[PDB]
C-alpha cells in the first residue's frame, strides 16, 4: 500500500546495511564512514568491539552562521548487550562507557552503558545535564533483556526526556530546565571507557527523528522491525537448523527438560542457579537439560544447516550421549494429555514423528509452539507439546510430577485472544553463546 511508510516519517538518519557497507538512507545524505573493526551482516546487525577500529563516524550538515539545534528529537534503535563476566563484576557494575557519543561545542547527547543500566544523556550550550536511563535486574531467575536483542526509542521535547523499551515507557526524566543542545555535531559509534577487552555491543536499525515520536508510532516500529518469516531462538536472533539448542518454556521459565532415567520419557527439572556469592546478581543457569537439534523433514537435501521459517516441517531429535534420538508422541492416547515418547530414530507405525513449527502469537516474541498433525496435508491437529504436572498414584507414592507432554488442551487455549503468553506450549530455543556465560 506504500502505507507503510508511515514509521519513516520526520526521519533525519536511517543507518541501513548496503554492499558490506552501512549508509544513511533517509535522503538527506549524511556521510558515513565505517572502520575496519566494525562487523556488519546483511541482516542489519553491527557489532561494536574493544579494538580501536571499531568505530562509526558520521558527518551530519554544517552550520554556518547559525548553530544548528532540535526542539524536539528521537533515537531509535535495537540492542543486545552480553551479560556480565562473573568473575568480572566490580568492573561491570563501575565502569562506565560511552557507546554513541553526539556533539559539538561541548553540547550535544550521548547512550552510555554502566553495566545493567542504559544511559541518555542531554547537554545543553551551557554544559547542563540532564539524564534518563533504563536498568534491568541481574537478580533474575531468567532475564527478557540480558544477552537479548530488545527494542530501545529515547524520545525529547522541550520538557521530557524518555526512554520506551519495547514499545512500553519504561524511563522519564524532567528536563524543562534544560536549554539548546547542538544537534549537528559527528556522531561516533564507538565503545569508549575502561572496558574489559572482551566487552562488545550488537546494534540495529539506528535511526533519528527530529520529533518526539508518539508511543502509538514507537510500538508499531517495534512491530514492523519484528516481523520476519523465520522463527527466532532466545536471543533473538534467526532459528536454525542442524544446531544444538537448550530448551527453555516461556510457561514454566525455571524448568527444564531430562530423559527420566529408566523410562523413555523427559522428565521436568528445576533448574540449577548462580552458584557463587555475589551480592550484585543471580540467574538461573540455561545451558542444561538434553541438547536438542532441529532437523529439517520434508525434502532433506544434505542438511548441513539453514534457516527455521514459520509452517516449517521438522524432526525434533536430542543427543542421548552422541546418539541422536527422537521426539514423538503416540499416535494414541485418550487422557486430555500425555507424556511425549523419546526414542532413537526410527520408522515405527506406532508414532507420529513429523512436527510443524507454529507462532500463534499475533504480537512480536522468540517463542514458537510445537504441533503434531495426522499429517503434512491433513489438517487433523494431534496436539501441542509442553508441560503438565501428571498425578503419579503408586500403591504408596502419592506424588504430582511434571512431564515433557502434548496436550488437546493448547490445541483450544491457542485460539483464544488475546494469545495466551502464560502457555506452557511456548518455547524458546538456546543455543551456547559467547554473550552468556555461566
Amino acid at each position: 500500500n506504500k502505507y507503510n511508510s508511515e514509521i519513516l516519517n520526520n526521519i533525519i538518519l536511517n543507518l541501513r546495511y548496503k554492499d558490506n557497507n552501512l549508509i544513511d538512507l533517509s535522503g538527506y545524505g549524511a556521510k558515513v564512514e565505517v572502520y575496519d573493526g566494525v562487523e556488519l551482516n546483511d541482516k542489519n546487525q553491527f557489532k561494536l568491539t574493544s579494538s580501536a577500529n571499531s568505530k562509526i563516524r558520521v558527518t551530519q550538515n554544517q552550520n554556518i552562521i547559525f548553530n544548528s539545534v532540535f526542539l524536539d528529537f528521537s533515537v531509535s534503535f535495537w540492542i543486545r548487550i552480553p551479560k556480565y563476566k562473573n568473575d568480572g563484576i566490580q568492573n561491570y557494575i563501575h565502569n562506565e562507557y560511552t557507546i554513541i557519543n553526539c556533539m559539538k561545542n561541548n553540547s550535544g547527547w550521548k547512550i552510555s552503558i554502566r553495566g545493567n543500566r542504559i544511559i541518555w544523556t542531554l547537554i545543553d550550550i551551557n554544559g547542563k545535564t540532564k539524564s534518563v536511563f533504563f536498568e534491568y535486574n541481574i537478580r533474575e531467575d531468567i532475564s527478557e533483556y540480558i544477552n537479548r536483542w530488545f527494542f530501545v526509542t529515547i524520545t525529547n521535547n522541550l520538557n521530557n526526556a524518555k526512554i520506551y523499551i519495547n514499545g512500553k515507557l519504561e524511563s522519564n526524566t524532567d528536563i524543562k530546565d534544560i536549554r539548546e543542545v547542538i544537534a549537528n555535531g559527528e556522531i561516533i559509534f564507538k565503545l569508549d571507557g575502561d572496558i574489559d577487552r572482551t566487552q562488545f555491543i550488537w546494534m540495529k536499525y539506528f535511526s533519528i527523528f527530529n520529533t518526539e515520536l508518539s508511543q502509538s508510532n514507537i510500538e508499531e516500529r517495534y512491530k514492523i522491525q519484528s516481523y520476519s518469516e523465520y522463527l527466532k531462538d532466545f536471543w533473538g536472533n534467526p532459528l536454525m537448523y542442524n544446531k544444538e539448542y537448550y530448551m527453555f518454556n516461556a510457561g514454566n521459565k525455571n524448568s527444564y527438560i531430562k530423559l527420566k532415567k529408566d523410562s523413555p520419557v523427559g522428565e521436568i527439572l528445576t533448574r540449577s542457579k548462580y552458584n557463587q556469592n555475589s551480592k550484585y546478581i543471580n540467574y538461573r543457569d540455561l545451558y542444561i537439560g538434553e541438547k536438542f537439534i532441529i532437523r529439517r523433514k520434508s525434502n532433506s537435501q544434505s542438511i548441513n544447516d539453514d534457516i527455521v521459517r514459520k509452517e516449517d516441517y521438522i524432526y525434533l531429535d536430542f543427543f542421548n550421549l552422541n546418539q541422536e534420538w527422537r521426539v514423538y508422541t503416540y499416535k494414541y492416547f485418550k487422557k486430555e494429555e500425555e507424556k511425549l515418547f523419546l526414542a532413537p530414530i526410527s520408522d515405527s507405525d506406532e508414532f507420529y514423528n513429523t512436527i510443524q513449527i507454529k507462532e500463534y502469537d499475533e504480537q512480536p516474541t522468540y517463542s514458537c509452539q510445537l504441533l503434531f498433525k495426522k499429517d503434512e496435508e491433513s489438517t487433523d491437529e494431534i496436539g501441542l507439546i509442553g508441560i503438565h504436572r501428571f498425578y503419579e498414584s503408586g500403591i504408596v507414592f502419592e506424588e504430582y510430577k511434571d512431564y515433557f507432554c502434548i496436550s488437546k488442551w493448547y490445541l483450544k487455549e491457542v485460539k483464544r485472544k488475546p494469545y495466551n503468553l502464560k502457555l506452557g506450549c511456548n518455547w524458546q530455543f538456546i543455543p551456547k553463546d559467547e554473550g552468556w556465560t555461566e
